């Protein structure tokens, strides 16, 4: 019992983090096999960030301008290339601590653990979601670029995120491990505003099912609704519209609890129209949207890695 | 920028977890050097838990009744002993993955990371606090006994908690690594009720300083107060009383922000008397008490391990 924002154990990723330095700029890299992956803005000065021509800047750089250190031990750089927004540094040694892994591009609403790093070293781990506006609500300071987000299934680390930047509103943007940004952001110090941050409705439902499983049941009501009717309400409160794919994904939680999805939706609707009246759900006074249905079942069934 | 409930990287502790089985009961152990530490209720059947005589039960057990597995590899048990509520199994091999470590007994209000484990394997990591009533508000299922709580400073893992039980109210109780319970709980299936769960006032203040640092400033007011006056208010809202030791510990945050502690206290007081009026602070609609002043500075300054 209990319900916490829980991250994956970070040990498999800790072994992969290194420090990459180019000229006077330092950030974090991810060493997998004989490749180090890092943000291409490793090659810029802070002045360069106003309007960088990365191709032009990279011509001035050789293999020996890229220092890569793993713990206190220096890697030899034998090749470099740019893919989208990331640099791929070929080194002469395979990482012996390399886990089984995959690169995945996640969808908005999906969750992942972040291992925040500075200077190639782990400082902390936390969970977050890809928001519908393709930002994450991270915790990251100067030097945290190259930190990565990941999921773990049994033996296999799926890398989904690499951190690149903070917006002036204090939320975070980054890439997949092929270098392509999530959302419209670019790796330049320019005006970039994030769009509407909608609430991940299927996640909120999953969390209400979690609450029921844990004994918090005060918000169950006598009502049901329809997908069309609930969606009129979600639109008004800036919730993402619920589809039948979502309903399908909630079917295990619905079965475990005996609460039909549409009845849970009617519960949600009343909480939106009426608020929480100063009450809490699973220790929160807000509706939580950063647990996926898979997260809830995993946490409430004790899956290990 | 941003502010998250962040756990320590778990890799140093992942290497220490093992599975301990006695008869048909299985839980988690912590292998450090040539000792495996685990909850003594490893030796009970679920029937035994009603009223166990652990000394009597342990006479029936030899070295070879204790199976210890690390990954898929069996350890040889060469000695056993009971210290308070834990068992110490001497094995013939030192753990090669043993980190620098210490056993510490923490005070109520202090925070730590939990590596939840089942069958000797990591499933997730999260932060929590020792509550003033000596419970923790964990996330733990059957088989999670032996999981441990820890802090990390640079190279050194300080183990503070080992999980033993869930109360009928769904909060958690456990020991230090010498086997002594936090609070009055016993390792028996008996009526055990937790006392008043007070709010950790110095932690809430620290979190308000965190909010200020991150740009959330709406709740700053024009008032100040006195320690005596604030405490009349804390008592009424079931907050722990603030002492001058607390004020001293908040002095770095006070200096960083230029907000005198007593002025921040007056802010707190108004939030207690008036509530949040449907607003949020650092993404919460409640006042958060599970960040210590040290946690806030660590997170807001990028310390690594
Ligand atoms: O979360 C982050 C990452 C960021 C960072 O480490 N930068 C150095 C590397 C180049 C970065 C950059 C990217 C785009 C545009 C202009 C500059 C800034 C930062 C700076 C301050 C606070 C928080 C954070
Ligand atoms: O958090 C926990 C740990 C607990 C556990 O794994 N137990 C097996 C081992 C003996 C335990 C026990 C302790 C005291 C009294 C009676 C029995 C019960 C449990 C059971 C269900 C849900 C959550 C949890």
């Amino acid at each position: 019992s209990g319900f916490r924002k829980m991250a994956f154990p970070s040990g498999k990723v800790e072994g992969c983090m290194v420090q990459v330095t180019c000229g006077t700029t330092t950030l974090n890299g991810l060493w997998l096999d004989d490749v180090v992956y890092c943000p291409r803005h490793v090659i810029c000065t802070s002045e360069d960030m106003l309007n960088p021509n990365y191709e032009d800047l990279l011509i001035r750089k050789s293999n020996h301008n890229f220092l890569v250190q793993a713990g206190n031990v220096q890697l030899r750089v034998i090749g470099h290339s740019m893919q989208n927004c990331v640099l791929k540094l070929k080194v002469d040694t395979a990482n012996p601590k390399t886990p089984k892994y995959k690169f995945v591009r996640i969808q908005p609403g999906q969750t992942f653990s972040v291992l925040a790093c500075y200077n190639g070293s782990p400082s902390g781990v936390y969970q977050c979601a890809m928001r519908p506006n393709f930002t994450i609500k991270g915790s990251f300071l100067n030097g945290s670029c190259g930190s990565v987000g990941f999921n773990i299934d049994y033996d296999c680390v799926s890398f989904c995120y690499m951190h690149h930047m903070e917006l002036p509103t204090g939320v975070h943007a980054g890439t997949d491990l092929e270098g392509n940004f999530y959302g419209p952001f670019v790796d330049r110090q320019t005006a970039q505003a994030a769009g509407t941050d909608t609430t991940i409705t299927v996640n909120v439902l999953a969390w209400l099912y979690a609450a029921v499983i844990n004994g918090d049941r005060w918000f169950l009501n006598r009502f049901t609704t329809t997908l069309n009717d609930f969606n009129l309400v979600a639109m008004k409160y800036n919730y993402e519209p619920l589809t039948q794919d979502h309903v399908d994904i909630l079917g295990p939680l619905s079965a475990q609890t005996g609460i039909a999805v549409l009845d849970m939706c009617a519960s949600l609707k009343e909480l939106l129209q009426n608020g929480m009246n100063g009450r809490t759900i699973l220790g929160s006074a807000l509706l939580e949207d950063e647990f996926t249905p898979f997260d809830v079942v995993r946490q409430c069934s004790g899956v290990t890695f």
